[PDB]
């Protein structure tokens, strides 16, 4: 019963050294195909408290070898662009504001990939996501090519793939672990809407030591090795269980042309 | 010198309720005219203190005539929807999610009216706009019927049409006046890249008294009666002139069609 999930990578790139080799594109879906089967080495990371809470997601990926036309693709469309900055408004996912189509949302999982990425007030960021029951146009995964794959153009702490992990967990239904409090409210007050999750303050960042207390949460601590976390590439290793009984629940419902 | 602006609504509707009236809409447009015109009576409420920085942003608005292809049109779409609530991800803006496809954004503000709207994480909102530069397909702002106009479905505390004014003033590059800190962020380190407007904390909401004081800007305080602040409808009255040269500055770049 394992989802196989056809991935189209569009590259738009300004300057050559944007426009990342195979190689580099390749190593993302391979890691990918650990992190969504629990096959990724590093879940040995996880405290021994949680041991149990570990999920499979039982999600696949590959390269499409199919366009929206039925002709043959390598899965990997490049588009060369005069824009040096791309924003969460959009820009990437649309030709005419110097980005990409997307591909029929509902037969492919779109993945952007552009050098330089921005919130609305100028935040440098590595990656954003459509949730599901958007619209079509721009549904999919951005993120920017040094947080991208394994090689090439790949830097630390973002060179081990979780970026686009965090990503399409979110494309999942999955919400960060902490709630997303906004500056005004109790950093306590807010749910990602999973038990198994422990209640946290504040996203962590960098790689915090176990345990990491927030919340009066202790012992155990925040569990900062989740991907839905802000912690580095190296430090997020695990979905749990109630987190793929929210992506079951996309798959089953908005998402179920996938299945 | 005035700006004249070329507005079309479009009105999403499920139930019948919510299809608007014309009087509804108008009135929306009449307010418009007033804020973004330092004629609105309640301008009178801004603290004595600050009456050299009140802004006549000189810019109007009219529903348009003349549709995309020239034909005549009366500036208000309808459209039935099955649809029960939208989001920020904008699937009120295109027709196949079912909204409405927007008109060139270069010669039109595309406002789009529904019934209901959420944030990604599922926060109910009023409102919300798109900055400049951003794809033209997804350009304009959103407002629920409840907080458009001042009367029919219009309701207290959001019946005086600011959620609009409020919308329009970051169609036209203005941010929010505390800075948009995230949760875990000194409260006073962001800026909205306005010398007169006091540097401030946190947003305001209600009905705050004068003076609101936070991150020393005392003794006058907060200007919480500016409409980029989140306090209720009543209670915000006035843009400044700092930022009636951000918006002049769109104007003249991004937005320069329009002149
Ligand atoms: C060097 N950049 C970073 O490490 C920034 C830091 C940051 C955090 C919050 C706001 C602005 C910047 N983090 C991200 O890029 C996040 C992805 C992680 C896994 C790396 C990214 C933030 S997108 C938002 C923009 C505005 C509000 S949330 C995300 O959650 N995608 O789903
Ligand atoms: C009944 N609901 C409300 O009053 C909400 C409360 C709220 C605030 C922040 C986040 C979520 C909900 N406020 C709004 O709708 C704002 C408009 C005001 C002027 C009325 C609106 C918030 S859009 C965002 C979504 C997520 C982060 S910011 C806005 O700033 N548009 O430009
Ligand atoms: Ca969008
Ligand atoms: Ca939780
Ligand atoms: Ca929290
Ligand atoms: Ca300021
Ligand atoms: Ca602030
Ligand atoms: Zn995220
Ligand atoms: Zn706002």
């Amino acid at each position: 019963e394992i989802v196989k999930i056809p991935v189209v990578v569009h590259v738009v790139w300004n300057e050559e050294e944007e426009n990342i080799s195979d190689a580099q594109i390749q190593s993302q879906i391979d890691i990918l195909n650990k992190d969504f089967r629990k096959l990724n080495s590093d879940v040995s990371q996880v405290p021994s408290v949680w041991s149990n809470l570990i999920a499979d997601l039982g999600i696949e990926f590959f390269l499409a070898t199919k366009d929206p036309n039925g002709n043959q693709t390598t899965g990997i469309t490049r588009t060369q662009t005069s824009v040096t900055f791309f924003t969460t408004s959009d820009e990437v996912k649309f030709a005419s504001s110097g980005g990409e189509d997307a591909w029929p949302a509902d037969r492919y999982l779109n993945i952007w990939v552009c050098h330089v990425l921005k919130s609305e007030i100028g935040q440098d960021i590595l990656g954003y996501a459509q949730f599901p029951g958007g619209p079509a146009e721009t549904d999919g995964v951005v993120i920017v090519d040094a947080a991208f794959g394994t090689t090439g153009t790949a830097l630390p702490p973002f060179d081990k793939g979780r970026t686009a992990t965090h990503e399409i967990g979110h494309w999942l239904n999955l919400y960060h672990i902490w709630g997303d409090e906004l500056r005004f409210e109790d950093p306590c007050s807010r749910s990602d809407e999973v038990d198994d999750t422990p209640n946290q303050a504040d996203p962590n960042f960098g790689a915090p030591s176990y345990p990491h207390v927030s919340c009066s949460n202790g012992p155990n601590g925040d569990m900062f090795m989740n991907y839905m976390d802000y912690v580095d590439d190296k430090c997020m290793v695990m979905f749990t269980q109630g987190q793929a009984t929210r992506v079951n629940a996309c798959l089953d419902g908005p998402r179920s042309s996938f299945l």
